[PDB]
């Protein structure tokens, strides 16, 4: 229908190159990704075919332009997917990319959703943080940072080497209206849930969510709904400060003023009450429930580690949970920046130089 009918050995012809399709890789919201041979060479490329509908075309245009703007000496050094050229094929916008093998969700699934050791998280974090730092420097917001939009180039030959993909939803800071609906729910920053002003800082929330997921091998805050998403956060991290709630355009979707402002007593709607007045049922969707983020320090501790090698782990976790809290700071103004994360002990390993 909206999805171009895949053809058994289709020839996708741009103006400078021609491409043979080898493998249908799957379909997403944007469209489908197909593995292709670049005729008369030895290189294999991923080609994103967007849906026929005009909207997607802008999304591709948006993405195209940002990749156009991000076309420079090296995407490789700042760990975002190399885009090559954009072309039309039967009322279909097609984008050519470097082939990438596996997103972090697929990887985790392959690993039976067992937690990733911190020593393999670290490089991933470094790369994504680096990407974010580049984005900031261009005043860009990615706005869909999530496991499926971080892809391992080639896990076997290049362990833990990642590219950020999909700049379809990306955006300049100068254009960021309050109470815009952005981000995958699990990776959505409070400032979007509550309808507060926002910027590149939202991506840092997503990054925190991603690294916690990796640590746990399951999402930290898997809300079925914005109500659930904010309830979960609130349980673990406390209610967002009054000043945040009072300013949010969406606050009263989820919270009541139990006393009149000024100095209002904000309380989360009870799940029951919420259900009553919305027609949305509250679920319990999470494998791990934490009274605070500190308690993450102690879960899934290896029971097969002696002396110095457990001390190291203890140290490492402490550094991790310290960065994670900074990343998952509800007020964006107080939230750690990419550069700061890059100079945090957990990344730089300064905390391990004496073992
Ligand atoms: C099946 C599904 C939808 C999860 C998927 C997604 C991406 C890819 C993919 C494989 O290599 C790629 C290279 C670039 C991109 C891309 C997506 N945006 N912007 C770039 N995507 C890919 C393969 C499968």
């Amino acid at each position: 229908s909206m999805d171009y009918q895949l053809v058994q050995h289709e020839v996708l012809c741009s103006m400078t190159n021609t491409y043979e399709v080898l493998e249908f890789l799957g379909r997403g919201t944007f469209g489908q990704v197909v593995k292709c041979w670049k005729r008369g060479t030895n290189e294999i490329v991923a080609i994103k075919i967007l849906k026929n509908h005009p909207s997607y075309a802008r999304q591709g245009q948006i993405e195209v332009s940002i990749l156009a703007r991000l076309s420079t000496e090296s995407a490789d050094d700042y760990n975002f997917v190399r885009a090559y050229e954009c072309f039309q094929h039967k009322n279909h916008t097609c984008l050519v990319f470097e082939m990438l093998e596996q997103n972090l969700y697929d990887f985790l699934k392959q690993n039976k959703f067992s937690p990733l050791p911190l020593k393999y998280i670290r490089p991933v974090l470094q790369q994504v943080a680096t990407a974010l730092m580049k984005l900031k420097s261009l005043g860009l917001i990615h706005a869909d940072l999530k496991p499926e939009n971080i892809m391992l180039v080639d896990p076997s030959r290049q362990p833990y080497r990642v590219k950020v993909i999909d700049f379809g939803s990306a955006s300049h800071v100068s254009k960021a209206v309050c109470s815009t609906y952005l981000q995958s729910r699990y990776y959505r920053a409070p400032e979007i849930i509550l309808g507060l002003p926002f910027c590149e800082a939202i991506d840092m929330w997503s990054l925190g969510c991603v690294i916690a997921e990796l640590f746990l091998g399951w999402p930290l805050y898997p809300g079925a709904s914005e109500y659930d998403q904010i309830r979960y956060i609130s349980q673990t991290q406390g209610l967002p400060a009054e000043y945040l709630l009072s300013a949010g355009t969406k606050t009263t979707r989820f919270f009541n003023r139990d006393t009149d402002s000024p100095y209002p007593l904000w309380r989360l709607k009870t799940p029951d009450d919420h259900e009553a007045e919305t027609g949305i049922k509250s679920k319990e969707a999470r494998k791990y429930i934490f009274n605070c983020l500190d308690d993450m320090a102690q879960v899934n501790m290896t029971t097969d580690l002696e002396g110095s090698d457990m001390l190291v782990e203890k140290a490492d976790r402490r550094e991790f949970i310290d960065l994670l809290k900074k990343m998952l700071t509800i007020d964006a103004d107080k939230r750690i920046t990419p550069i700061e994360t890059l100079n945090h002990p957990f990344v730089t390993m300064t905390h391990l130089l004496d073992f």
